[PDB]
């Protein structure tokens, strides 16, 4: 029981575009969360073996992390801003599913999610 391959970060059959919303997602949303004191546990895929998380990939079938989101934004993988927002939502939700209220990682995820919500509220129209 080890880790799956990380999520894809490049799709060569998918066209690429730069938009004002995608710029905001990289330059404000991802950058702010990535640089936060609590970001390190979320900067790469969950390594259930190194972290001793039994049954992680029996419980979480749609893993996501900020390292994947950063690479997707840097590679212009996202065509729609909603794809990126959905990945951040999946990352936080998985943490809440696997862990318990009051756990250190959940309190860290909640602080990052509050900051995510504050920044996404100012996504340009
Ligand atoms: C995402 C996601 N979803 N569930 C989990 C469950 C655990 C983790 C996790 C926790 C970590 O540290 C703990 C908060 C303390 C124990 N050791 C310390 O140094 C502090 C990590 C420290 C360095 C790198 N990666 C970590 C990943 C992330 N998780």
């Amino acid at each position: 029981s080890m880790n799956p391959p990380p999520p894809e970060t490049s799709n060569p059959n998918k066209p690429k575009r730069q938009t004002n919303q995608l710029q905001y997602l990289l330059r404000v949303v991802l950058k702010t969360l990535w640089k936060h004191q609590f970001a390190w546990p979320f900067q790469q895929p969950v390594d259930a073996v190194k972290l001793n998380l039994p049954d992680y990939y029996k419980i979480i079938k749609t893993p996501m992390d900020m390292g994947t989101i950063k690479k997707r934004l840097e590679n212009n993988y996202y065509w729609n801003a909603q794809e990126c927002i959905q990945d951040f939502n999946t990352m936080f939700t998985n943490c809440y599913i696997y862990n318990k209220p009051g756990d250190d990682i959940v309190l860290m995820a909640e602080a990052l999610e509050k900051l995510f919500l504050q920044k996404i509220n100012e996504l340009p129209t």
